[PDB]
This record gives structure tokens, sequence and C-alpha cells, in this order.
């Protein structure tokens, strides 16, 4: 049972006026202050698309920008230092991506498209790091489309970008970057990548203290997996994880790729504790106070990085991927 | 909510007489029989040591053999094909292992010590594969001690052995063997190895359909992790996992290495479903009917082996383990 944050009255009033859920929790070290507190407040935003999926793209996108602006203003009242939006936050979701409409109209330059420029202004204005998952057009490489997250500094400068490494059956070509911010080292595991323990691992190995998982996912099976995967990744990697899913029923028609999004955004910690999920249907802001030195408390008990034998696994995996690999199997 | 098995009256009577909990559950494919059923019944045994930790070793061990025999007889009434015992099942547990008493008296030959020979007789008598986690003396290699599990065929023949790959701060030197049995391909993730997603992964890659996790673990933190780790490993690897922990308070004195064991053995499935745990205090037998072709149903939705990019991770991990590795980190 995590301590609830005494979020300001002004924030609660604004969230009520703006019709979104506001929740706040703390993950704090043991009362005895053995080590230094390394406190960062994170914000997770889940929302439905404001306009119908067929609405003009300029209008859909600007309506989403205005919606997020209102929520981030409340996040700032609560002292959020790092905020992350949901997967493909400026568009209706569809299971697939193709090089035709509507995708090609929604797609933007990661470095200087209107959503990134909007986020730079937000970030600077509230002294807040902003993580923006978008559909990217890479104009330097043939206009190919990527599922990309852009990381914006609290100074308003673009820190860089990270791409979706795992795609259900466009696979990310940027490895596992970690962004050093004023408020901690962060990484972004996009959507379906939550299903791959190795994806979480490489971000942690490269130094991530917080791994965000912006997702856009539907159905009974996905919802059953939702409370387990991101939660386990926090434990296994001694880090914090932030699971985000959108809400609402609106979608591009299923004929576009030939859906019900369940929200339930949450934060999980290195000690196995987690926040209650946000609503399954309502727009929402989850504020979490993280002590990033909590891992040091966990590491008095176990250190999985020290006992991981990663050099051994590198060798075993390399052997396993070979085309002539006969598995290590014993028979009578 | 899993279907409970209608275990025979005789089994319930015997379990009552013998003072252990008996539970039975089914993990079945969707009613529509699209594919073939591949049905195996597994048994998980948790127990306390019968005699005080200081009791003579021959007596402690033979009392444990007699206890397990009574439970396995009930397992056979229930149609169990593969049974697994808890970590170091023939001895009191201690956090450490040293090359002195009491450990050196408890330790045995994996190939032909009295516990393995006992298991060969059990296995043959009930047509049951038996997985026996013991403390091994390796006499061919300087009498060094290992945390080892011996896998015995339903014919009574020794199939081979597997060693504990991960040790808290003796690290296993046998890789990730998988045992092909008449009732499926199995592997053993011993104890603390449950904390390492890569350990589970390599067993699955090498072909395991069921990964047993015999453990001996105590404390509030461990119990908090218990429902998450083995459960996630079933999901990530599209397999069944079997989490086993001992019960009782008895232990070697803490001064030996300078404890309360919580049971709660359970089975987790590729669809994220799991059994309710066995008792936190009572001896127990959990029977689970597994359809090993359930993964094929899950793989109509997602196949994580196909989307895992293991060749890419082999390369990234190898680079990461190097002594001169500067992580992939982006700064302003």
């Amino acid at each position: 049972e995590l301590r609830k944050l005494d979020l300001p009255r002004e924030a609660f009033e604004a969230a009520s006026r703006e019709d979104f859920e506001l929740q706040g929790y703390a993950f704090e070290a043991a009362e005895e202050q053995l080590r230094r507190p390394r406190i960062v407040h994170v914000g997770l935003v889940q929302n439905r698309i404001p306009l119908p999926a067929n609405a003009p793209v300029a209008e859909q996108v600007s309506a989403l920008h205005r919606r997020i602006k209102a929520i981030v203003e409340v996040a700032a009242m609560c002292g959020v230092n790092i905020i992350c939006f949901q997967e493909a936050w400026t568009m209706p979701f569809a299971f697939c991506t193709r090089e035709k409409l509507p995708w090609t109209e929604f797609a933007e330059s990661a470095e200087d498209g209107p959503t990134t420029r909007f986020c730079q202004k937000l970030a600077k204005n509230h002294d807040m790091v902003v993580v923006s998952p978008i559909l990217e057009r890479d104009s330097e490489h043939g206009d190919v489309l990527w599922n990309t997250a852009v990381v914006i500094s609290n100074s308003g400068a673009v820190l860089g970008k990270t791409r979706k490494n795992h795609i259900p059956r466009m696979e990310g070509n940027l490895g596992h970057p970690v962004f050093q911010t004023q408020f901690g080292r962060i990484a972004v595991n996009i959507c379906y990548g939550r299903h791959h323990p190795l994806n979480w691992l490489m971000y942690s190995i490269n130094g991530a203290e917080i791994i965000f998982n912006p997702s856009a996912t539907i159905g009974a099976l996905s919802e059953s997996l939702w409370p387990i995967e991101a939660r386990n990744a926090a434990i296994a990697n001694h880090c914090f994880t932030c699971a985000i899913n959108r809400v609402g029923t609106e979608h591009f028609p299923n004929e576009f790729c030939s859906g019900y999004f369940y929200g339930s955004s949450y934060v999980a910690a290195p000690d196995s504790s987690r926040t209650p999920g946000l609503s399954r249907s309502r727009d929402g802001l989850l504020v979490a106070k993280l002590d990033l030195n909590l891992c040091q408390q966990v590491n008095d008990v176990w250190n999985f990085k020290m006992t991981g034998r990663y050099e051994m696994y590198a060798r075993e995996l390399a052997e396993a991927v070979k085309s002539n690999y006969s598995p290590t199997i014993v028979k009578e």
C-alpha cells in the first residue's frame, strides 16, 4: 500500500474541470536515511482521441496538442519533472502501418515537426523533460516510417530519439539508447517491446534508471499480461518502469489493416511494489514520486547485475542463433 | 479461474491420512479442438523436514525419502507423469554451502548416490519422471560441491543432471540442458536462477516445454517477488513454469553461515493463467494437467521467438560485457 501524495487542491480542481483522473503515489526508501534521496516526480498521461478517427489530421493533431497542454499544466502544479505520453499519442491507432494515407499525413519529422516543436515549448515552459512517442517520417532515408519516441530536455532542446525494437507479426535500427537528463537516466521501451525481457535488459545495462513503456494495445489477452510484464522488468533490472496505454473505443476502421483500449497505466518499482492502475476508460494523469536510489536498498539484499553472467549468455545466445544450431538436449 | 480436477477419492483420503494438502487444476485449450491435445500431468511437492536440523544425516535423509514416497504414491493415483521436489529436498537448508560439516555428509553422487537410486525405484514403480534437486559431491572433479538436479526417466534410467547457474552474493558449468522425456521436454531453473530472465530464456531456446523452479527461499521481499517472476517467465517464453518452495521453520542454525519458508508452490501457463498457490505452512502436492500444445493457441496471437531478434541481442550483449564498454548514452 503506497503512500498517496497530497497533491495540491489546484491540481485536483483543474483535473475535475478538464475531465481527467488525477492520482499521486510515493515510492520512498526505508525511514532510516542510510543513503541520499534521489527524488524525481514522473507523470504518465493516458487519453482518448478528442475527435473522430476520420477528422482532418491538422485538427486531430492540434486538438491532441491542446489536450496534452491542459494535462501537463496540472502535472507542473504537482512538480512533475519527467512526463511521458502514450504510444502514437497524436493519432488514432491501427494495428498496422503502411506507406499510404492516413499514416503518411500523420507522420512527422522527429527533429523539427510540429509535435516536437510543441513539446520543446511545453518542456521549456514547465522545466519538464517530455517523452513524445510519434509516427516518424525519416526524410534523410527515403521517407520510411518508424514508430519513434523523441526525448525533449527541460531546457527545450531535443536530446534525441529511440525507435520501436520489436514489431508483432519496420524493426528499430537504433539499438538501446539511454538519455541522461537532469532528473535521471531514462529510456523508452515502445509498445510490444514490453513482451521482450532482453529489450528491457539492454536499456538497464546501458544505464536507464526509468524505463517508460508507451503502448497502444487491446483485448483480453493483452490486459491479462499487462500487470505482469512491466512489473517483472522493474524487478529483474532493479529499476522503475512506467506502463502507459491509451483509452477509448475510437480507432481507424479495421478495414484499413485487414478496438477497445483499456488504460490502466501504472508505475512499478525495483522492490516489486507498484501503483494502482489509472482508469480503464477515463483520460488520466498518474504522478509518481520516485527515489532513484531505492535500487541501492534492494541491492543490500540481491544484485542481479553482479550475478547475471552476461558474458556467458552472450556466448550461449550467439551459438544458439547459428543456422546449424542443434540445441543442448538430453535423451535416454 | 481454472477448472479444478476431480481427483480420486482415494487420493484425498490418503492426503488427509498423511497430513498434506492436495490440489488439482487444468490448463486446457479453447473448447474448439483445432489442434491435438498434448496432455501431461505434473506434480509439485513442497514439505518441511521431518526431523530436527541436528538429527543424524542417515535418519534425516531416509525420513525424507519415506515422506516423499507417501506423497508420490498419491501423485500416482492422480495420474502424475512428471514430479518435481523442492530445492535440496533431502536436507535442512542454509543460505550458504561450505566444504565442511554438515554439508559434506549430506552431499551425494548425482549418478548413483542413495537419493538418486531411491528416485530410480520410485520412477520405475509409478511410470513417472522424477526431478530430484540435491547437493552433489562431484568425485571425478576434486569432491567439489554443486547445487544439482538429477532427472530420472519413467523407465528408472538416469537421464542426466543440471546445475544451479545463478548464485547470490559454485556457479553452474553445464549450460542450459533440456531433457527430452516421454511426457515432454523439461528443464530445471534452480532456486535464485528464477531472478534471471536470461536463464529461463536459454532453457526455452534449447526446447523446454516445462521449466521447473525448485527453490528454498525466505523473507518478505522474496515472497513479494514470488508471484511475478516465474509467472512472467511462462509468458515471455510461451511455456509452462512450476514454482516450488519448501515450508516450515526448521533450519540449520544461522551461525553455520554467519528462517521461515513460505511454500506457495504454483504452476504458471503461457496464457498468463496460474494455479492458486499451495499453503504457506503445510506439506502439499499440486497436480496440474497441462496441454503442452497451449503455446500453439497463444502463437495465433503473438510469437515472441519469431520477433525476439536474438542475433541482435547476442551482438549487443557481447559489446556490453567488454572491459572498455562505454554505454549507449545521449546527453545535451
